[PDB]
């Protein structure tokens, strides 16, 4: 990791504008550690499709990730790049497909189904570049831990956070995808309606899926890292919203968090944890901060380039059920 700032940034505690990056003015918000004494632990937080970044770090039900900051964790959380700068967008002009080839434009988390994201099969995208180049700078006012540096989110931030481990698994050391999309594809790349790669997976729950989130092909051995999945259950679903109010479903979690699990646990550098719980797709809801607290502490229990055989997993809060290793609740087994 190298500490550096766009040329003249000062960089600030709390509220961060006109951070220059490929063309565009991004925002972040610093909550520096607390209780600390030298490099601390980094929290990356990233809110969904409709909560603001500041619901996200501010707001209980939302997960108040700020207060990950009272644990010893310096939090730089992104706000979204739809949102122009203001942490306290929440849906507006965010909630919605996305367009230059991206699916989704909450973040810039996975390449469209038509042609126009074949560039995004192999080119991270400017928010992935974004949260490197936000670390970086902000580095050099606060001292952070380099071999702990996790990032984490929600919804399209789970989904972003999927995206940013398969394209920087050589800079971030973990990260915490909570009911994020794969956008499951065929081996040759071909994009997939939602029924279709819904499909794929429950047909073949055991194998590892392609998908619009990450590189095309996925890559066949990443950097080392510890990445914690989570699914929230039967209700974990996803409704769109079309131009005239209606809904429809557009998403479900299960095959997901299924497939991102089969990838991360099959690499021999990465420890995966899986868990499962109840609160359908939103921050997880029982025992929240407990479960902040817990996950961030297990992250940060396997520093970058730790040996996963080191590794020691603990009981996490009630309300969760987590194992090491690809998710096994969620489809049959073969055997069976």
């Amino acid at each position: 990791v190298k500490w550096e700032c766009p040329a003249g940034y000062e960089v600030k505690e709390g509220l961060n504008v006109d951070f220059p990056h490929k063309g565009m003015k991004r925002a972040f918000i610093v909550y520096p550690a607390k209780n600390v004494s030298g490099p601390a632990p980094v929290w990356v937080p990233m809110t969904g499709s409709v909560e603001s970044t500041n619901d996200n770090l501010t707001v209980a039900r939302s997960g108040a990730n700020s207060i990950l900051a009272d644990h010893g964790y310096t939090v730089i959380a992104p706000v979204r790049a739809c949102a122009n700068q203001d942490p306290n967008i929440r849906g507006e002009r965010c909630n919605g497909p996305g367009s230059n080839g991206w699916n989704w434009n909450p973040w810039f988390e996975g390449r469209a189904a038509d042609p126009s994201g074949e560039h995004w099969k192999n080119d991270e995208g400017p928010d992935s570049s974004f949260f490197v180049a936000m670390v970086q700078c902000v580095g050099t006012k606060y001292k952070l831990d380099a071999r702990r540096l996790f990032l984490g989110g929600i919804c399209s931030g789970g989904t972003m956070t999927n995206r940013a481990l398969l394209f920087r698994s050589n800079f971030w050391a973990g990260g915490l995808p909570i009911s994020g999309e794969w956008y499951v594809t065929s081996d040759d790349g071909t994009p997939l309606s939602f029924d279709d790669a819904r499909a794929a997976v429950a047909a073949a729950p055991t194998k590892i899926h392609q998908g619009r989130v990450g590189p095309y092909p996925l890559p066949a051995k990443v950097g080392p890292l510890i990445v914690m999945t989570v699914w929230g259950g039967e209700k974990d679903l996803w409704n769109c919203t079309r131009p005239d109010g209606s809904r429809f479903l557009c998403a479900d979690y299960r095959p997901s968090t299924q497939a991102g699990s089969n990838f991360f646990s099959a690499q021999p550098d990465v420890v995966h944890v899986a868990c499962s719980s109840t609160h359908g797709h939103m921050w997880p809801q029982l025992n929240t901060q407990e479960f902040n607290r817990w996950a961030l502490d297990t992250l940060a229990s396997h520093p970058k380039g730790s040996d996963p055989r080191s590794f020691k997993l603990t009981q996490p809060p009630e309300g969760y059920t987590c194992h090491v290793g690809p998710f096994t609740g969620l489809y049959a087994s073969a055997w069976s």
